[PDB]
C-alpha cells in the first residue's frame, strides 16, 4: 500500500503518477478513503520509468546473441518432446485436466538439470541464501506481498479440513516470492545484516482466468510449473542498484546455457501490481520466431515492506524505516527447457545437451 | 475393489480373510479393504508385526545426543516459528546449508533409482482429478485425508482437484485403462514430488520436528508387473530401499506388517525403520507393498499375451525410496558430532560441492 501522508498532503501528484499507469484515484473518494480501496491501489512509478499504455511502448535496453540460423525444418517443443516419448500432454489431462503436463525420461531428467544447476548458481556464485517453504499460505501472508485483496481468482485456494479446530483458509502459492518475502514480515532488522538475499525452487500454481485462448499447446502457460525466485531485502537507497545486480544475475544464466535474449524496460501502463520498475528477459523461441519472456525483475520500494511492516535500524540512531524489497525469476524453468529444446535441436531430430548441463546429467551428450 | 466373481463363488473364504484384517463382511463394494497374502501374519495392531532382519549397528555416543530440531536450530536451518507465521502449524522452512542437503539428498535417490535400479524418472502433476484418487483408492473412504482446491471459477464443472498425498497416486494412474503387451512388462517408475496430508485425528502424535507435517519431500517408487512376478517385485523393490539406507551408513530393521495393521489396498507390506538416536528407537522411514490387482482393477490396467489376445489385470507395487524429511532426521542425529556439527555422509559430498561437514 502506498504512504497515507502521499495520499493526504499530495493528492494531486499521486493522481497524476498513478494516470499514468491507467489508474484513476476518485479524489472525491480519495478523502474519505474507507474500507480496503487502500489496498486496491498501484504502487507509483519510479521516474525513469518510460510512460505508454500497453506492451507496445515498452523499451529495449539491450541483447545477447543473435539467433541461429536453421539449415533444416524447424520443429517446436511439443513435436520434440513427443517423438522422444518425453513430453505427454494427454496423460496429464488423465491425471488432472488440461494445461498441466506429464514429462518422462531424459526430458524429465533435463527439466530436473535445469533447477539444479540454476540453484547452484546463485547459491554458489551470486550470493544468495537457499530457502525450503511451504507451498500453502495463509490470507495475513497474501495481503503482506499484495496478492489480496484484489487478484484472489488468480489463486488456488483449499477448502477447509474436515477436522474439529482447523479453520485453515489456505491458498496455493503462485511464486516464491509470496514465502520468501513474508520471511521479514513484522521484523526490525539490523542495517548492517542488510542486504538479505534469499532463493527458492518450487512449483508455482496459477489459475489463469481469462488466459484461454493464449498459449493453448505446449509449456508456455500452464498452471503448474517449476521456477527458481531471487529476492532482496534492501536499505531504501541501494534498492535502485540491487535491481540491476539482480537483473544480471537472472542473465547470466541465459548467457552460460548459450541462449539469445533481449532485456526490455516495462513502460507505466505494462507495469504489474507492486512494481515501481521492471525489467523482463525475453528468450528466442525458433518455432515462434519471435522473444518471449522468460524471467521479470522488478524493485517493489517500500510497497510489500508497508503492509508487512518490516523495517530497519540504524546504528547510530535507533530510527526505523521501511525497508525495500525486489523479486525476480532464475529462471521459470518449463520455459528455460522449452528454449533449449528449440535451440539445440539437430537435423536427425536430436538435442545436443548445453555444456553446462552435462555434468548434471551423467555426462550425456544428446537426448534421442 | 476386489473380483466380483471371487465375491459370487466364494462369499465364506472372502470374508474370512477379511475378518482377519478386522473387517465385517455383511459403491459399497469400493469401501472393501484388499485380501491379505497367506504368508502375512495374524494381527491386531502394530504390536503384533513382524521383525524379519537387520542391517548395521547404532552408534554409540560419548556425549549427549542432540534432537534435530536443536541441531537445525543451532544451525540456523530449521525455522518452525517462520512457518506457522507463513502458513500455520506442521509446516518448516529451511535454510542454508539444512536446506541443500535436503536437496542433495532427494538428488542421490533420483539419480541411484534411475542410474542403476533401472527406473524411468518422471514429472507430475501435484493436483489430480476424482478418478485417479478412486483409480489408487483414496476414494471414497479417505476424502477427510487430503487437501481439496475450490474449484476455479471458469473450469467450475471439472475442476475439483486435490493435492497429491504421495507420488503413487499420479505415477500408478499412468496405466489406467491401457492394454500393456506383456513384453513391456516390468514398467518401473520413480518421482520426486511434494506431498500432502490434512493428518487428521494426529494432534498429539509427533508434534515436534520433521516426522509428521502437513508438507513433506518423497522419491518414490512404483512397478507395473505381470502377475505371476509381483511377489518377486516386492522382494527386489524392498531392497532397492534398503540399499538407499545402507550407502547412507544408517542402520535399520526390516519388519512385515501383520493384517491388522496394513493399509487399505495392500495384500502385503514391507516397512523398513531407521534408527533415530534421540529416540532411542527405530522409525518408520519407509513401506513398500503389493497391492495385487486391487488398484489394477479399479483403473482396468491389463496386459496381453503376445500368444493369444485375452488380457488379464496387472499387479502394482508402491514403495518409498525415501521419504526425505525423515532421511534428513536420521542423517543429522545419526552424523553429529559433540561440538553441535554434522558430519555429511561421503555419498552426498558431490552433491554438496564437496563440503564435509554443517556448521
Ligand atoms: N502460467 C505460467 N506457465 C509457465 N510459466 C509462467 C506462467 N506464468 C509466468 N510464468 C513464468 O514465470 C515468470 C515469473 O512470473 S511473473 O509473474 O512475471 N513474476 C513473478 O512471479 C515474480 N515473483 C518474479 O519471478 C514469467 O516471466 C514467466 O517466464
Ligand atoms: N505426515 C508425514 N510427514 C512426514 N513424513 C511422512 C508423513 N506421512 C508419511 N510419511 C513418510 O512417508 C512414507 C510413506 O508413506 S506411506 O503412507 O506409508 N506409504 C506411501 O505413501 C506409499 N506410496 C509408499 O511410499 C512413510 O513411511 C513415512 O516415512
Ligand atoms: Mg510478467
Ligand atoms: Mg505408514
Amino acid at each position: 500500500m502506498l504512504d497515507p501522508n502521499l495520499l493526504r498532503n499530495e493528492p494531486d501528484a499521486v493522481a497524476e503518477k498513478l494516470a499514468r499507469r491507467g489508474f484513476k484515484l476518485d479524489v472525491d473518494k480519495l478523502g474519505a478513503l474507507e474500507g480496503d480501496i487502500a489496498l486496491t491501489i498501484p504502487n507509483l512509478p519510479a521516474d525513469e520509468v518510460p510512460v505508454g499504455k500497453d506492451e507496445n511502448d515498452n523499451v529495449e535496453v539491450s541483447r545477447w546473441g543473435t539467433p541461429r540460423e536453421f539449415d533444416f525444418e524447424v520443429r517446436d517443443h511439443v513435436t520434440l518432446g513427443e517423438m522422444h516419448s518425453g513430453l505427454d500432454f494427454a496423460a496429464a489431462v488423465k491425471l488432472t485436466g488440461s494445461r498441466f503436463v506429464v514429462m518422462k525420461g531424459q526430458i524429465a531428467r533435463m527439466h530436473r538439470a535445469l533447477s539444479q544447476f540454476m540453484l547452484d548458481l546463485h547459491t554458489e556464485q551470486h550470493g544468495y541464501s537457499e530457502n525450503y517453504v511451504p507451498y500453502l499460505v495463509n490470507q495475513d501472508t497474501l495481503y503482506g506481498t499484495g496478492q489480496l485483496p484484489k487478484f484472489a481468482g488468480d489463486l488456488f485456494h483449499t477448502r477447509p479440513l474436515e477436522e474439529e479446530a482447523d479453520t485453515s483458509n489456505y491458498a496455493l502459492i503462485p511464486t516464491a516470492e509470496v514465502p520468501l518475502t513474508n520471511l521479514v514480515r513484522g521484523e526490525i532488522i539490523d542495517e548492517d545484516d542488510l542486504p538479505i538475499k534469499m532463493t527458492a525452487h518450487t512449483p508455482c500454481f496459477r489459475s489463469e482466468a481469462g488466459s484461454y485462448g493464449r498459449d493453448t499447446r505446449g509449456l508456455i502457460r500452464m498452471h503448474q510449473f517449476d521456477k527458481v525466485e531471487m529476492v532482496q531485502i534492501v536499505r531504501p537507497e541501494d534498492s535502485m542498484a540491487a535491481l540491476e545486480e539482480m537483473t544480471g544475475h537472472a542473465e547470466k544464466v541465459l548467457q552460460l546455457l548459450g541462449l539469445p535474449y533481449r532485456k526490455i524496460i516495462l513502460c507505466t501502463g505494462d507495469m504489474g501490481f507492486g512494481a515501481c520498475k521492471t525489467y523482463d528477459l525475453e528468450v528466442w523461441i525458433p518455432a515462434q520466431n519471435t522473444y518471449r519472456e522468460i524471467s521479470s525483475c522488478s524493485n517493489v520500494w517500500d510497497f510489500q515492506a508497508r503492509r508487512m511492516q518490516a523495517r530497519c535500524r540504524s546504528k547510530s540512531d535507533k530510527k526505523t524505516r521501511l525497508v525495500h524489497t525486489l523479486n525476480g525469476s532464475g529462471l521459470a524453468v518449463g520455459r528455460t527447457l522449452v528454449a533449449v529444446m528449440e535451440n539445440y535441436q539437430q537435423a536427425d531430430g536430436r538435442i545436443e545437451v548445453p555444456e553446462v548441463l552435462r555434468p548434471y546429467m551423467n555426462g550425456l551428450e544428446y537426448i534421442g
